[PDB]
């Protein structure tokens, strides 16, 4: 069983969990001396968010040098010994790959705008290096990704007297994938660090990259065709390293990047269409959207392994579901207007549950209990939350909150002058919710988060069981099994505040005692036609074991 | 209904609760300007502990006048208005009243001190007001209270040149009961607080006045008739007022402080027995102990009611029970040596229950669900903690933690200077823990209580209702009914630290639906037999109504 598959992975921003040099901004120097923090707490993979050379318009994913660091973060030596040091501790590494498009600052698109051919007479190698048009007319009936920035998709440089495509910020070209020059830039740049001894990346806006004119542009095959080099590349140079896409779109399109066993794609995918649902039936007190989602995903192949997450660096994105659900969400979790942002939510996971521990850990158990490798983004096991009158997402990426002191520990310079400025409010500030707190709390959210996911750890049907869902007889109740290798765990959670009962179908299940994982406590042996009548407290989650 | 019956009492110092002018002590002007926090918290009397003019050797229960107000504390109009506001929120106040002896420091007693006869020939009206003697010999049969400090209960003063009588510190000389003078300033001082407005008294030190050659010299018929005539006094003049007795003796041993039908005597007294019981129960997964305890309650007269809490400004007490259940409890909640005093624990209550807010509100509920007027202690509704640091049981009389401010909002003083020190540390410390914290956090333990006593205030049957355990079949699960006027509450709680299944013997209400007080979500209704299966999580509540 591959290492992905049980790995816990953990979400972070260099420039935002730790500096170490006072001058307001996260480096690896600082990440290093935290590794043993994530270790500790139950994290296998890091999956840090882009390090590279940037002007950082969208936050360094416009990209100036594949093969860089940012000057703000270290330096390719610093790099080399917070791998070497996460390794050493058992500690894997992946990143994030920017294959779409680039900053309109990098050097190639710096040479592609000067025109079609060079001035003494020669033609310009660049300019087929991305995507333009004269009057700038092609794939309309193609969304605009960026909403509450962007007009459209083609925008006009000067210097080349021409329109260029950007499905994201007009300062992030897009990049031609039809020029196989540059599906070989690409390859140089995943070979690059591949060899320094990264495990992996997390590949970026991938739907997007090939674009028809008279089709959306998203999860075209040819797209899919160029994937397919990568996961080859990988499969032949590089034994046993990982492959992770970013995704957002609906159940079926998502599984394409999974690809066959014959002509495999991608190791992992993110559940991007099982999370709003949980956040929906929670408001509604009905799980239905739930088994509705799940009960639309198809077998994937042996080898791939669904990635499970509740929030991200993003907003909480609400593209890809029906107009009345988008705006039932916005009611529910965004009554003020700041909330929202392009067609999504800009908070953190506690604001949204109403800083409510009950909710709050009943949510992180079912994201323990579906199948998958699950992903932490990071401050959320400590519970923090935002500062909405940072712009764009950047209210969910405030520094990582170490303790009560200077700017909670992130930085020995004042909050004014760190990069993003470390929550100070009576609720979520440094004060009250930091790491060094939690650490001496014996009831704390950090200490609950660590010893589930040791609980997790000690049971393997969680992170490669099949699933099914079971009858409760009340859409409040979410029941469902989780069966590997002798295995038998029955997950039941209450997505409602107050006592809900329900009557479990055990049909599959009679004679079977059921049990507590946590402490083997015994409940009545299922019996009869096995119709097990169930009670369930506020929000509550059993975790249990059917022993034959 | 006497409004004793209905009501939540709040124990708090004045000297440690708010500051109103930075001398670094608590006072009414502060306490005054905080009297909406209460209001709106939710509790309906504030029981006050000792305001009068006194040296402080024993915690101001050493009293120096019975009729003015300690100055660290303000003025007697500081009080009046205090009181003013009070009333004008709905709230009923009471205080302290030492009947058994003052302080060496009241003038009685200096007056007292110079013989049977003055220097100008006449006789003394105040050498009778105290107890003395020759040689200093009776009431051997007597046993020394505080064995500690005190040899002896009779102890030599110079310059009376005899032998006073005290049952407790040498500074505090017993009021001598058989001269009729002396209940006459016993009647004067309740008079002048119950002119004032004052509602009423916690009565303290009654056992012990009058003192018969031959006897335990407590628990005498003569120390009943003087608090029958106490009571009868008030029945006349002050009607609507409330006596409680201080007193800590088996419930079977109290009753008669209530005195009869017949002859009234004390409003209410305090069950201690459960209050043990509760924390034990916890952690045996066993509440036996409770229902055992709620058994063996004799009848108390139609005026009369029992007084209820968890904790105070004193160390858990644990005289009340067996020697094996003394240890189990030093072993579970006790296990640092220096927790331990006079057969006690010295911890606040979160501190007890390891910060576990599930454990908390657990034990809360089933407080409030209990017959008996619950008294809630200043601080834990917000879960505060203690410091071990100081002496005695100043551990858990630190300051009220208001917001983050210098001393945490109590006072402008610094910490160093305040009475006692506010609690800084890193779990329980004003910085994490406060009012202004709580307030702004939808999920706070101050906003849950609140919900809780509304809760309560909701459903008459808590104040007044009948009780009558269940079966269950199940010792972690407790399940009890309260009745009055129609209405049936049925309250299921659950002591284990993790899922319990249970069958609840409901045979005496089939085909009926029991109920959420919460929003009103109904069960399955009562069939068959009436046995009624239910399952549980960890530290789960139910409160249930049962419809026709
Ligand atoms: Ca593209
Ligand atoms: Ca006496
Ligand atoms: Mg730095
Ligand atoms: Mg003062």
């Amino acid at each position: 069983p591959e290492w992905y598959k049980s790995a816990v992975f953990y979400e972070l921003s260099v420039r935002t969990f730790q500096d170490g040099n006072g001058d307001g901004k996260g480096d690896f120097p600082g990440l290093t001396s935290r590794l043993d923090y994530l270790k500790n707490l139950g994290v296998d993979c890091l999956w840090l968010l882009p390090w590279f050379p940037s002007p950082l318009r969208d936050d360094g994913y416009d990209v100036a040098d594949y093969r860089g660091i940012h000057p703000d973060l270290g330096t390719l030596d610093d790099f080399k010994v917070f791998l070497r040091e996460a390794h050493a501790r058992g500690l894997w590494v992946i990143g994030d790959l920017v294959t779409n498009h680039t900053s309109s600052d990098h050097p190639w698109f710096q040479a592609a705008r000067r025109g079609p051919t060079l001035p003494d007479g020669s033609p310009n190698e660049y300019h087929d290096y991305y995507v333009w048009s004269d009057e700038g007319k092609e794939y309309a009936d193609t969304r605009i990704i960026f909403t509450d920035t962007e007009v459209s998709n083609w925008t006009l440089d000067e210097q080349a007297g021409k329109y260029y495509w950007h499905r994201f910020f007009a300062s992030q070209p897009d990049l031609n994938y039809d020029n196989p020059k540059v599906v070989e830039e690409l390859h140089g740049a995943a070979r690059f660090w591949l060899d320094l001894g990264l495990d992996g990346f997390r590949v970026d806006a991938v739907p997007y990259l090939i674009e028809r004119e008279g089709t959306s542009c998203e999860n075209l095959p040819e797209t899919h065709e160029i994937l397919k080099g990568f996961r080859a590349m990988v499969d032949r140079e590089y034994p046993g390293r990982l492959l992770l896409a970013e995704a957002r779109q609906w159940p079926e399109e998502v599984v394409e990047y999974f690809g066959t066993e014959a002509e495999p794609e991608f190791h992992m995918c993110f559940n991007f269409p099982v999370m709003p649902r949980l956040y929906m039936s929670l408001k509604r007190e009905d799980t239905s959207s739930i088994r509705e989602i799940m009960g639309r995903l198809p077998k994937i192949p042996s080898f791939g392994q669904w990635c499970i997450f509740l929030r991200n660096h993003d907003e909480l994105t609400l593209e890809m579901v029906t107009d009345d659900e988008r705006a039932f969400m916005y009611a529910a979790y965004a009554p003020d207007a700041r909330m929202k942002i392009n067609v999504g939510i800009r908070r953190r996971l506690a604001p949204l549950l109403d800083n409510d521990r009950r909710r709050i850990e009943l949510l992180n158990t079912v994201l323990l209990a579906l199948p998958g490798s699950p992903v932490l983004y990071y401050g959320d096991e400590i519970g923090m939350g935002d500062d909405l009158g940072l712009p764009d997402r950047n209210g969910v990426r405030t520094p990582m909150q170490w303790n009560a002191g200077t700017s909670g520990g992130f930085s020995t310079a004042q909050p004014s002058d760190c990069f993003f400025p470390p929550i100070q409010d009576p609720v979520y500030g440094f004060g009250r919710v930091n790491v060094q707190s939690q650490l001496q709390d014996p009831s704390s959210l950090l200490k609950w988060t660590a010893r589930q996911l040791e609980l997790r750890r000690a049971h393997p049907a969680f992170a490669h069981g099949d699933l099914t869902f079971i009858e409760t007889g009340n859409p409040a109740i979410l029941a469902f099994t989780r069966q590997y290798d002798g295995e038998t765990l029955l997950i039941v959670s209450n997505f409602a505040g107050n006592a809900q009962a329900g009557l479990l179908d055990l049909a599959p299940f009679v004679g079977r005692a059921p049990v507590t994982l946590s402490g083997a406590s015994p409940l009545p042996v299922v019996t009869g036609n096995g119709q097990y009548p169930v009670v369930m407290g506020k929000y509550d989650y059993y975790w249990l074991r059917l022993n034959s």
